[PDB]
């Protein structure tokens, strides 16, 4: 039980910015069970309970309509995959508002999304994150995303 109409005014305005940039990968955990804002809770605490802690590698990350694509360089885990909007259903920054202290010596914000296995669509796996550049930092990331794939008005303010 829940009443609201969203404010799906325009998408237009939404599509005209985009934000596509490197991201850091910290790891994938299945939520076949684990759904919503709880499964992004869930990875991180199974991502610092695990060790030593995981090698996240540099890859990269679009925000498109089509859903989310990813691209990386190393070609270790993998070189290319995307997940169609059909399955993304729920993104956004983590929960337990955790921080990932990066090899180099600092923290950074983790975020995060729950999509559907490509393989299998009762099958649900997270995907952590952790911000790799200052210029677009996750919460400007998982925003958009929750703007466009899911469906919310605008948050800041726009003359004209």
């Amino acid at each position: 039980g829940s009443s609201g109409s969203s404010g799906m005014s325009t998408a237009a305005d939404l599509l005209r910015q985009g934000a596509a940039c490197s991201v850091l990968y910290l790891t994938s955990v299945e939520t076949e069970s684990l759904t919503g804002p709880q499964a992004v809770a869930r990875a991180s605490s199974a991502a610092l309970s695990c060790s030593p802690r995981p090698t996240p590698a540099v890859v990269h990350f679009k925000v498109s309509a089509q859903g989310i694509t990813l691209t990386d360089n190393q070609r270790k885990l993998f070189f290319r995959r995307h997940y169609p909007v059909n399955s993304i259903t729920f993104s956004s920054t983590d929960p337990q508002d955790r921080r990932w202290t990066n090899p180099d010596g600092t923290t950074s914000k983790i975020f995060g999304f729950v999509a559907k296995k490509p393989g299998s669509p009762w099958e649900n796996v997270c995907h952590l994150f952790a911000e790799l550049d200052p210029d677009q930092p996750a919460g400007a990331i998982v925003t958009f995303i929750t703007k466009v794939l899911l469906g919310q008005r605008k948050s800041g303010p726009s003359s004209g």
